[PDB]
């Protein structure tokens, strides 16, 4: 693990996230590791699309409710490799979505191997915050580096 440049049951309660993933196990993994800290509120999808379409979804719904909170997730979970649109060209178009928000989800990548060069240039050019292998091990610890900055 580690960071992008440009008991714990209750580490992330009031937290909302998703998890993207197309494989079903390691889906309801990331999902359990989390609910373990607390999370508040768990969505998942198999799909860059699918991801999309919540994210889409929740921005434009919180901003013409006005709501408090702008974003629909405080944090995004997304698998790397993909079929038909991987996790890069997913986080890519996210960015493209927040722009005409003004706000900027963070987003862990998660990956059953470490980056090699292409994936690790991928990561910076999508606007990927962080990287996690798909146990999600250090999990926390990318969270409050995240949340330092």
């Amino acid at each position: 693990s580690g960071l992008v440049p440009r008991s714990d049951d209750e580490f992330l309660r009031g937290k909302r996230v998703l998890v993207v993933d197309d494989n079903f196990i390691s889906r309801k993994v990331a999902t359990g590791k989390l609910k373990k800290m607390g999370v508040s509120e768990v969505e998942q999808c198999d799909s860059g699309k699918e991801a999309l379409r919540l994210v889409t979804e929740g921005l434009t719904q919180r901003e013409e409710q006005g709501s408090v909170d702008k974003l629909p997730f405080d944090y995004i979970f997304m698998a790397c490799q993909m079929p038909e649109m991987d996790g890069y060209e997913a986080t890519r178009e996210i960015r493209k979505v927040e722009k005409s928000y003004g706000v900027r989800t963070p987003i862990i990548a998660v990956s059953g191997h470490d980056p090699g060069s292409e994936e690790a240039r991928e990561t910076i050019q999508a606007g990927m915050d962080a990287f996690l292998d798909k146990s999600l091990n250090q999990l926390a610890n990318v969270i409050r580096e995240i949340e330092s900055k």
